[PDB]
């Protein structure tokens, strides 16, 4: 029972420190999922370090560049876990991902609700 998890997390924020904190929080949860032996695509873990190299583009432009890339991962993974940090209900990536997985009949969970399944 090796799970294939798309791990979503709120990202964009006016305050760069908040973005960094969300990044570090997502990295820790992704680490927990990996330690438990599952496949994860931690969207923020891979994109944040890359986004730092796209400083010339603005928040909105970045979101669009990632859209078809995130879709590749959505398409090949089996369930969605949303790391429900403050601001998660206002995240663009998150609403989209929840809708995609939900409509497809796939499992969607909040980390606060399933953290116990990984320890």
């Amino acid at each position: 029972h090796m799970r294939k998890i798309f791990l979503a997390c709120p990202y964009s924020h006016a305050d760069a420190e908040v973005v960094e904190q969300r990044f570090r929080a997502c990295n820790e949860v992704a680490a927990t999922i990996v330690r438990a032996g599952h496949v994860v695509f931690s969207q923020v873990s891979m994109s944040h370090p890359i986004n730092l190299c796209l400083a010339e583009l603005d928040r909105a432009a970045i979101g669009r560049l990632w859209a078809p890339v995130d879709a590749f991962y959505m398409d090949h993974l089996e369930e969605l876990i949303v790391l429900d940090l403050p601001g998660w209900r206002d995240s663009a990536g998150i609403r989209r991902e929840m809708e995609f997985f939900e409509a497809g009949g796939q499992r969607v969970s909040l980390w606060s609700e399933v953290e116990h399944e990984f320890r």
